[PDB]
């Protein structure tokens, strides 16, 4: 299948090289799949996601995106037009405030209850968890990714926005999820990115166009914008069968495209997510 006058992210996802406007992907387009975005929530009436959004949980006194955030990045996993899985079912658990905010202590207990909510729904392709968020340095954080991981859930993380090595934030630290660097249209690492040994994979995340509140869309930047990118990839390959849930991240790595960004540091991979379709 083919987009015409995509997202430039959603382009780079599916070409060997920057600089081309359309998206080539299978049409399973992630059918049978589910990812979990735990973010600020989702407005799921938007017509982009046609049905497709729900909300599975919040921790606050309405499951409403008032902020925008996890629309945003729920469009780029599988809006209809600003999405990379574009028939994946997108579930919403708001453990960050309106502000954008949220505790530790509810984010651990968000990413619990991925993992056990899960068995609640019907993915049989696999499941995927889109976490665009974090801080410092967290054992405990970290723990909980990984439990999310280990119980069969894709985790994709991002690294940060501090220009700083990830090693010192979480959950990106966390080494069995996959930390998710940001990249530019002009194959650049993205200003704000974090980098480091820890990271896996880059996905697009400067001027990146999806859903947002009201109804709207709009371009905003961050690792938060390339981590849906690399969710919704791993949730398009595990519907074709090509990889599960506890290998995705190192098949991305693997199939990526290698060598092609700029100003990546010494010790950090140069792997640009790619669908190979």
């Amino acid at each position: 299948a083919a987009q015409t006058n995509a997202p430039w992210g959603l382009a780079r996802i599916s070409s060997t090289s920057p600089g081309t406007s359309t998206y080539y992907y299978d049409e399973s387009a992630g059918q049978g799949s589910c990812v979990y975005v735990i973010d600020t929530g989702i407005e799921a009436s938007h017509p982009e996601f046609e049905g497709r959004a729900q909300m599975v949980k919040t921790y606050y006194y309405s499951s409403r995106d008032g902020n925008g955030h996890g629309t945003h990045c729920a469009g780029t996993v599988g809006s209809r037009t600003y999405g990379v899985a574009k028939k994946t079912q997108l579930f919403g658990v708001k453990v960050l405030d309106d502000n954008g905010s949220g505790q530790y202590s509810t984010i651990i207990a968000g990413m619990d209850f991925v993992a056990s909510d899960k068995n609640n729904r019907n993915c049989p392709k696999g499941v995927v968890a889109s976490l665009s968020l974090g801080g410092g340095y967290s054992s405990s954080v970290n723990s909980a990714a990984a439990r999310l991981q280990s119980s069969g859930v894709m985790v994709a993380v991002a690294a940060g926005n501090n220009n700083a090595d990830a090693r010192n934030y979480s959950p990106a630290s966390e080494p069995s999820v996959c930390t998710v660097g940001a990249s530019d249209r002009y194959d650049r690492r993205s200003s704000f990115s974090n980098y480091g040994s820890v990271l896996d994979i880059f996905g697009p995340g400067t001027d990146i166009l999806s859903t947002w509140i009201g109804g709207s869309t709009r371009s905003i930047s961050g690792t938060s914008m390339a981590t849906p990118h690399v969710a919704g990839l791993a949730a398009y390959l595990m519907t074709l069968g090509k990889t599960t849930a506890a290998s995705a991240c190192r098949y991305i790595a693997d199939t990526a495209n290698k060598g092609d960004l700029s100003n990546i540091p010494f010790g950090t991979v140069n792997l640009l997510a790619y669908n190979n379709y």
